[PDB]
């Protein structure tokens, strides 16, 4: 009649890293590392995000006519580029501070245009009807910008134009504009009358006064004059004066912006789907329940923590084998014994049989379970983290801000690569101890018993059932 | 008998470890400062300077209002309060003003000076005029302590021209202005000429501009605009000023130096006479901890910021009135009658003692581990709060994304740290109740710890020897 | 049963004590150079010399040695790199035409507008200085020409180049502001020009202002130089009528690894290497390094630490009942002399395991030297330093207190082994005790 104190073994074929041994075999563990995405742009818990499409954004913010799709556009979880985001400033020019209005709207949440300056009663003394071009060609006639108004002179008179707007809106309004510069005199003289004109706009954060230069600029899409495009965020309360000679391409809708917290722009060309998601990465969705990701250092929502790992396995159980205890006196694990990690089997006047000793598989499976949800709690979840863009002058920002992104990428790939590897060796000698402890329990208490040496003892007396549960209830 | 056991007494306080939350230990040290004395105090007996309702623009250029400022010379940082409004009394922009701001931020002493006296450096214009009513002071029209508003001598302005050779032996702060009057009638009655210029020349700086008459809505019944500009002008380099009008000319400029514990804050704090190591905006800290969650504003040698709530650290062992099966194991219980160590002895015969041995072995590791800790954590410098203006906010962006990033890297590092040196040192406590109670053991058993014996007997066993 | 002893004197540090001797460690600091600038990789770097970035650029005669250069491997600059602009003036946004040449990997210098047919209008043989004297002889940069007056008449100035080259080209210009109005009109004729360059990415309309600025080498006007990149394709577009200082010689580039700018006085050698800091060379194979921040090439972790001993083996059951080791005992770590192999081959086996993880998680600096701000971005610049001595602080952190914490698992792991071969020969022996067979352990 003999009892063996053992541990558990099963068919698992999970392979773990340790500080001290590389792939060892356990019999439970928790992968940290999610690897895959479903190769879908999704709604961001439940919002769409805006698809700009053939789109970039100032072709967007400027109301290209090709971007008619986007004209009623309010409310965004996050904004996409494609490849394809082409269709900016049909007429051609540049837009100034480019890379900041987009950092701007990337946090934008509600976006409302407004007619700021009505076209039909804005601007009696000018001639609001003639402001179409070629460039901005739309379904076979020439046209121009939603967003702007190209004011020409009424008859042969531009009188000295002024108008201010003052934000009652109740939130910042991005207000745009433009400033054209013709290819010739005779241009200058036919669209504005006068000569050596200028354009002013103010408010009490802004100020910009230009003279329009007359040069005729390589040919794009027709033109060889230029408009330089400008915009500005007004206040709540402050007024924003335009005042001009020429050569205003005046502010004809404006929009009252909300900013959020979880949006940003993104550069993908995955398509949009009806699906929904809490974390999103330009290839694809992530689930984001375990808290490190592999798949891309451009997230958007609250997503697992990028690393350059490809496995993070954490052990949960014991090395898998079907202190000195585990592959030691005990020289293997019982497949037999299923209902835990550490136990017994006895054989008996009335049969064999294993039983796990619930005790201290719950004391070892509570102090696992806090060991893995520290872990997990200690990580951040990575809200928000885009991209950002730099212009062809900014090298050294640029070069900045990728070594910000890379110097943390290898901070946290290194503790996480090692918090793992030291922990999993603690956790395998965790459960070694608490066999080796079960071992000495029993031996520490049928102290009428010899030591057989394989983790089983042999009784010198009769033990019964009663006599086998009592040992294992501690009351032997 | 004798029985082995460990201390017990009567402390609440608990630590976290990666396996059990909430452990009640004997004893423990705190590591997390979360208090601050609500003043703002002197940086090791040195004042700091309150701008109060002035901001740096106001103080730099000297609007009237700021005249108490004069007679600070040396502090130990510069407050700007929510009313630090006083800045430009005659409204227009001032230049790189995040940088100029930067740049003072290190400046612990500065020597106000007369660069151009106005006495002497301008015969052939009028000193006497350039007042304003939007610089009012005392119900008078006044301007600028450090600048000087050059208008025309009788009905003619020459072409100015001055030069100044830095020979201080520091860097010099430069400061003045350009006037855009806002209509040609001001131009013609100020400087009589029109179509001017201003140029302003050193070897690292170079600026010509042209005043544009233009009026723009009232500030302080003021159409018109004065652009502020400002440059560090370096030992043994020449500044150039020439000028056909408007000039607003330098008057006092300032000799810097700069310190190694300085800074800007914003806040609302009051100055107090006390003094600190360690000073926030919200309140000084007494510094004597690695950590602090008050506030990732730090003036002088400060606690490192972290978002952490409680940074409890173990030092004794779990609280009892584990790993290796002693403590809470076969020994249910601590002693709170042994008080002179961690772990010892209980004896009975015919007529508690804590092993010092044993303790102190302990005691000289423990001692090591939180020193080490403390060690390896380093004093937090100076670091103040950088500001971007409205066209600069991938900047702003990134540098809150490096604030950011470094904060939870501390905080990840202090946490865990002390999550799994936690568990250590509770596994150590328990392995070395282990041993004393193996030890007596291989030398004479109950089974909870515990021939005739007296004590020279029983002594002799806790010696060792038997 | 015993362990291994020796006689190292090797000192290690564990959280919970100081100063223990151990009988095997390693360092994982390179705190040590070979004192030259060598070779990355196999490719020469470029040695600027008495010029500086400028002076190479712009082509100032005192740079001609430099006219070759094509491929390197970093860019060297001297204490003593002062030739630039010999005349005066600056580049517009300079530190990032500085940023920009750092990632060069091909440099291929042609001749954009050839001066004998470039300009048949205006004069190409007057534009020298004694400013830029070389040989005893007034001249000016090789890679810009000064183009002045024909006769009596500068026409307006039209010259377009198209990047064809199916790369980048860097095109560098210059704007002359003369310091007399007499000097305008003798060099340029006219009296109110203006220089304007353009392509598809870059747009500038400059009127020349006559000022006298104070005399460098003996010149009061000034040359504002210019640069851009120009995209394959795209068409650079030059107009003046006057005070155009022209391209005469753009660079074809080809953009190449994250290599930089350093500054060193150390001399240039024969030598080759994956890691190279201003100071010397290293080794690069360890971990970390204190040698120098500044690295180029696979480098290890800079690090504020002195000391990054990690013990391997044991101390000289250890130091307990058993009050030493058996400095007789030669072959291995645990035996009984004879060495059991089981048991310290598997103790080997763990301990390089343990070595190589924390070398193998470790990855290379990859940083980048020469990172400047010009005097109105200290902001930025302050930004910059908060982040690499913000890392610098991680990094020594990690590596000190990872060395502290592993070499207490190290100490307390061989000191489990020895009590795990103690009880090997109770678990046999049983009640025959108070040879090979018991080594074998089939007793
Ligand atoms: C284990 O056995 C199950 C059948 O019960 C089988 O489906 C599975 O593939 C086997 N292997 C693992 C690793 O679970
Ligand atoms: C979107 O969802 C609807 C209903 O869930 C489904 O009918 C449709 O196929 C989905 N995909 C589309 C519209 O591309
Ligand atoms: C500008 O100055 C000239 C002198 O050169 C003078 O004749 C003219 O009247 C002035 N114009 C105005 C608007 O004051």
């Amino acid at each position: 009649d003999t009892i063996c104190v053992g541990y558990h073994a099963n068919n698992s074929t999970d392979t773990v890293d340790t500080i001290l041994e590389k792939n060892v075999t356990v019999t439970h563990s928790v992968n940290l590392l999610e690897n895959s995405h479903n190769g879908k742009l999704c709604s961001l818990n439940g919002k769409i995000p805006l698809q700009l499409g053939n789109c970039n954004v100032a072709g967007w913010i400027l109301g290209n006519p090709k971007c008619d799709l986007l004209l009623t556009a309010n409310s965004w979880s996050y904004i996409i580029e494609t490849s394809n985001s082409k269709n900016g400033a049909c007429y051609p020019g540049e837009f100034a501070d480019y890379e900041e209005l987009k950092e701007q709207l990337s946090t934008v949440s509600s976006f409302e245009r407004f007619e700021i300056f009505p076209k039909a009663t804005s601007w009696p003394n000018h001639d609001t009807t003639r402001g179409t071009t070629v460039a901005c060609s739309h379904s076979g006639a020439n046209s121009f910008y939603r967003n702007l108004l190209w004011i020409v002179k009424k008859g042969n008179s531009y009188p000295k134009l002024s108008k201010s707007y003052t934000n009652n809106k109740g939130k910042e309004v991005l207000v745009i504009w433009g400033v054209h510069h013709p290819p010739t005199d005779s241009d200058q003289q036919t669209l504005y009358q006068n000569n050596h004109t200028y354009v002013s706009v103010g408010s009490s954060k802004y100020y910009k006064r230009l003279t329009p230069e007359i040069v005729a600029r390589p040919k794009v899409r027709e033109q060889a004059g230029r408009m330089n495009y400008y915009w500005t965020l007004l206040d709540q309360g402050d007024t924003i004066t335009f005042e001009a000679t020429g050569n205003l391409i005046a502010p004809w809708h404006a929009f009252a912006l909300k900013k959020g917290s979880s949006s940003g722009i993104m550069r993908s060309d995955a398509q949009v789907h009806n699906c929904t998601t809490k974390c999103q990465t330009p290839h694809g969705a992530l689930k984001g329940n375990l808290p490190f990701q592999n798949v891309h250092p451009v997230t958007i929502g609250e997503c697992p923590k990028y690393v350059k790992s490809t496995q993070l396995r954490m052990a949960t159980g014991l090395r898998n084998i079907p202190f000195g205890a585990i592959a030691g006196f005990i020289e293997g694990g019982w497949t037999g014994m299923v209902d835990g990690w550490y136990g017994y089997h006895h054989r008996n006047e009335q049969g064999s049989g294993y039983a796990a000793d619930q005790k201290s598989t719950q004391i070892a499976i509570d102090g696992i379970s806090n060991k893995v949800n520290s872990v997990i709690e200690k990580m951040n979840i990575q809200f928000t983290s885009v991209g950002k863009e730099f212009n062809s002058l900014e090298k050294r920002m640029e070069n900045l801000n990728k070594k910000v992104d890379d110097g943390f990428l290898d901070v946290w790939t290194y503790n996480a690569e090692l918090l793992i590897l030291l922990e999993n060796e603690r956790t395998l000698d965790f459960h070694d101890l608490n066999v080796k402890n079960l071992y000495e329990k029993v031996k520490s208490q049928l102290r009428n018993a010899k030591e057989i040496g394989n983790g089983c003892f042999e009784f010198y007396h009769k033990c019964d059932n009663e006599c086998m549960e009592s040992v294992k209830n501690g009351t032997y």
